[PDB]
């Protein structure tokens, strides 16, 4: 009846963890017993208001948590108790707007959203849709699968609308929690890929996970470095968390080449308009996956073309993880594990 | 032996009327008697040079030069004396880079852009490749057809590429010298047209030629009104390329729906990260068109679909005509008249 | 404290899943939780006592049992809590004979073995002792490195022992737990490699690990044959469950080649002493490896040049899984998932 | 031109001598003048016609033969006229094969045998090829030289491939032909020596020569008493391959030890795959030895760390020197003397 559960209550202000009420499924619905569950960089974008639309107070975060189905709500079809399932950020959708009828519910205006606009995985259980849930391989831990319930999706469909082609250069700005993995969704696309960054242990990172070539944004400029290296890339895909490389991957692809945007830090950047115009370029908003992007995500983590490099930590030490991603200390994703 | 043709001899300086001598076809070139030459504002960037990348001095302006043939060098097949061609921006290609080889010859490191990097049509005869002429239709006069070899042909592949389909909502930001035309074209794509200008007189025009909604963005929210009444435009054309049109096109845009930018404006513009990611956005760039883009424009001046807003003028009045456009005294398009 | 563990009690009888207590770490011990735990054909030899040298019963089997170290006993410097570790053949040796002192452990009369002599991976943990456990890599999840414990490290150490270098020929007689990823050992370590199995499936399996050449035992004398294609192989390597095997290897070398044997069917096979001498033919045993050997053929693993072909069962199935290894219908490695 | 000579004319009937004549070398040959002609049961095997490959008919047996240059082909470097040479089991090899070219040339494809599938030194001269003669030492007496090519090199070669080192445990079984020069061999490599057999004679013939060991296998079970006792040999050379010797070598050995086979009797020997497996026991063949392997052999003699139990018999007296062999009364080797 009673749950541990890390609370948002004041945007800015360190997370408490607090012994909530147990969420019961109704005509509908499910309740999933969280075993782990992911810390996106979002969380930290929802606890201090980093967004035009806010969260409501007071809200359970996490939308990358995973565990086991335990109970089902009234008439649930689709999935049944025991059921190894996620439950990412596209909490629900109405199903029948004009955008959830062609398959893309990512941009439902009814959406609601997981650890937002409803609770999520930052605690002991949590409600879902069972119809919007990821249904996950059993062959692949709690800990490691939970990254792709966002991170992992996120930049598959990312890699999918910058319009590349196996044997293609694709640039992955920011080698984080999604960039680590886009490297690698990228390899088993058949993409070619270089890397940028601002920590030299990261490209480190990328360089491991297959890219062929990486490059210090810091030190050089990483669009002229690029256009010399491999001829200004055909893609790019952006998950950094800063403004500017928002403007400086405008500039790293080849002519006719398309810029894909995972990163959500506010304020706006830069366009060369002048140069978009003339060199045919294409910039591309990419919000997370719809649910078979999720369920393909999924299936290249199962079959191993896919491996998060995760750190753990306990639902208790949240407030030390968020510091140390502020600090893009973190390598890779953090999971919180509940195995208690 | 020697010809009329307006010159540019200094960047900024009224162009002069010389007599300068008729250029000869070489092996694989052509020539061709101008009989009506379009203007446009690009002939005063030419002329003032004040783009990244100048024109070499001296050079005679004009990329809407239309005419016939009457002079075909050695190994020509394409076209022959008698033909009724027109000479646009697209001088060449090489014709063997990935661009070219991908229907992509705009894109072209090695292109060379007629009254530019080349001498245009402001003359009574102008050399040309056969290769990237346009094939003008026998069913239209030449002061008709000329403005659709820019114009035409611009605004046409810009609506292709904002990825729309009949039955679908496009916004027509602009309704100028491109954006009349625009309209036409997207009515004969099938689409819906909403158009949006702060001048009552273009946007009665737009009325006029088919356009269902018209919002005056002098006294209303175009963004905040297209999202309640359609839910946004599935596709934007932005015409007329000023900060505030697009922003304002970031708000009127459908959910992962696609604004198409034919403008060639100074500076970069603020761009808002969370909007474009959160909608799924793509921005892209379209100016002028392919050799196959052309050719289907064209195809719909033929079929009666479009007629552009026409005035003719003199070559020695050149300067004048530079005059208006500066002003912005010109409705429509300006064609200089060479036939006797 | 009790686990549920697969308890062999009576040779040749089913075995029970029981309840017992949890093994605690002594001195100089660890505990290890199971995650993964591969079923080796070692165990139904055990299971059914079919060795001269019986195990004791009752008895837990296991010796590809992967997971954290759960508990850490006195005095214990080689690991720590939470390292990812597993428990091989070669539970133990008494470090200071002549065999342990020139780095063969494996050779060691006072070795003990585990889910043989001591109780193995059959179970929720196991103890075991730290200066021979092997030392995972995170890269590689329990489910496909658990088969290295002892399936690839006791064919790498087998295909060392054939003497046979890079760009020569390697047989691989038996394509199954041990076989499968013999053939991707060898294409690791430059060799071209022939199958011989008695199963087409089995040998679909090698072609597609790299197999250059392939044969069935049954539809034609695997000797002749492989004479005829290859001009017979500098080395075999025997992980087939049949005397017959054993024999027809023989004859597949050419003269001066190397016979390296892994199986460990129960009973004789003829040597043909006279050929043998002859034709300066060596016939080699080779058991599993060492902790060096062990360590090595983890790294392969790691590095993606060898992959096990894995599916999962549970502890409860034990015996299905015996009964199907058994009649040869599993193609590859089973692995009892014992996460949560 | 002519010369007396042992010949078989039909296998297994007695051999005449006949007069025939002397061979006369061409380029690249030379001719030997017999002074002495070893006698072993490869020759009788040879006369018989009872080995898978069999001599032609008709032909003169002998590879032990011993004696003077008595004349050269043209292009003879390696020998000149006078030298004293022996012409040993291997005539010649192709020398451009793969085991040629890597020094084993005893396993040409494409070798001659001396005294089998080429006549031999049965008779008073013999042509040879000057490559592949043994070179005789100085101060060795041809009689007592003889068998050295043949049982001399054959047990050194052996106890090389067994892989053992100065100070480890060596067992000789079989104190015959063959043993009574191996336990010489082997305590000249500074092993340390146990024999092996069924009889006292035998035994304390092996004490004799410095076996530091000696055990009746009819009394006592050799391989209990020798692991007990010695903790098992590092090596063993079995030099009469009977099934007893082979699987009371098989017990013998010490783990990771290594088995030398120099006998060829007939079928296949039931091997022990248990045993074998786990011991990690290697079992070679080998028989005679390459040119290198064969002068190393000689240098033991001529040092007189080696010297063979000889008995002479005249040419004429051949089929009773077969007799005794057959009936296994001959004590150590006999040897044709062919001396005034
Ligand atoms: N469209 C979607 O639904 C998608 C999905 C979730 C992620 N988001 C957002 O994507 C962004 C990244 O996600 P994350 O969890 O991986 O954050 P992260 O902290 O894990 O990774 C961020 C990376 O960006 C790097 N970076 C910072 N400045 C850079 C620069 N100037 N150039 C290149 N790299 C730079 C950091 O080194 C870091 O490696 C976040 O803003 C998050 O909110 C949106
Ligand atoms: N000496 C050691 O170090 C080594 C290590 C452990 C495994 N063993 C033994 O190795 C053997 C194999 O292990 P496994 O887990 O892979 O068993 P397995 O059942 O997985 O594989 C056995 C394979 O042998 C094949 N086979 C059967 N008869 C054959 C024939 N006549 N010719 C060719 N192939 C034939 C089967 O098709 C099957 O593919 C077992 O006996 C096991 O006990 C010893
Ligand atoms: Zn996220
Ligand atoms: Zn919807
Ligand atoms: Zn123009
Ligand atoms: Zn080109
Ligand atoms: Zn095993
Ligand atoms: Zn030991
Ligand atoms: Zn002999
Ligand atoms: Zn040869």
């Amino acid at each position: 009846a009673m749950m541990k559960a890390a609370v948002v209550r004041a945007f800015g202000a360190p997370l408490t963890i607090d012994e909530v009420p147990v969420p019961q499924p109704g005509p509908g619905q499910v309740q999933v017993k969280i075993e782990a569950s992911g810390v996106c960089h979002t969380d930290l974008h929802a606890a201090d208001g980093d967004w035009p639309v806010k969260p409501t107070l007071p809200f359970i975060p996490g939308h990358e948590g995973v565990g086991y189905v335990s109970a089902v709500g009234s008439g649930v079809s689709r999935v049944k108790e025991g059921d190894r399932v996620g439950v990412p950020w596209l909490y629900s959708a109405c199903g029948y707007c004009e955008h959830c009828l062609q398959g893309w519910e990512t941009l439902c205006e009814k959406q609601q959203n997981t650890g937002y606009s409803v609770n999520g995985g930052y605690g002991e259980y949590v409600v879902a849709d069972p119809n919007y849930v990821g249904l996950l391989p059993d062959k692949v831990g709690f800990v490691e699968i939970a990254p792709i319930l966002c991170a992992g999706v996120t930049v598959y469909k990312g890699l999918k609308v910058t319009d590349t082609r196996p044997g293609q250069w694709v640039v992955i700005s920011g080698i984080g929690g999604l960039g680590h993995v886009a490297v690698q969704y990228a390899r088993a696309m058949g993409l070619r890929v270089a890397a940028v960054d601002i920590d030299d242990a990261k490209l480190n990172l990328a360089r491991r996970l297959g890219a062929e070539v990486a490059v210090n944004a810091r030190d050089t400029d990483p669009a002229a470095w690029l256009q010399k290296e491999i001829g200004g890339a055909h893609g790019v895909l952006v998950t950094a968390v800063s403004p500017k490389a928002f403007s400086q991957a405008i500039g790293m692809v080849r002519r006719g080449g398309t810029i894909a945007l995972n990163g959500l830090p506010p304020g706006d950047f830069g366009t060369p308009i002048f140069d978009v115009v003339l060199k045919g370029i294409t910039i591309r908003g990419s919000i997370v996956g719809t649910r078979s992007d999720l369920q393909e995500s999924l299936d290249f983590a199962a079959h191993g073309d896919v491996k998060a490099t995760v750190s753990t930590a306990k639902l208790d030490d949240v407030n030390d993880v968020f510091g140390r991603l502020r600090e893009g200390k973190v390598e890779g994703r953090v999971v919180l594990d509940f195995s208690r």
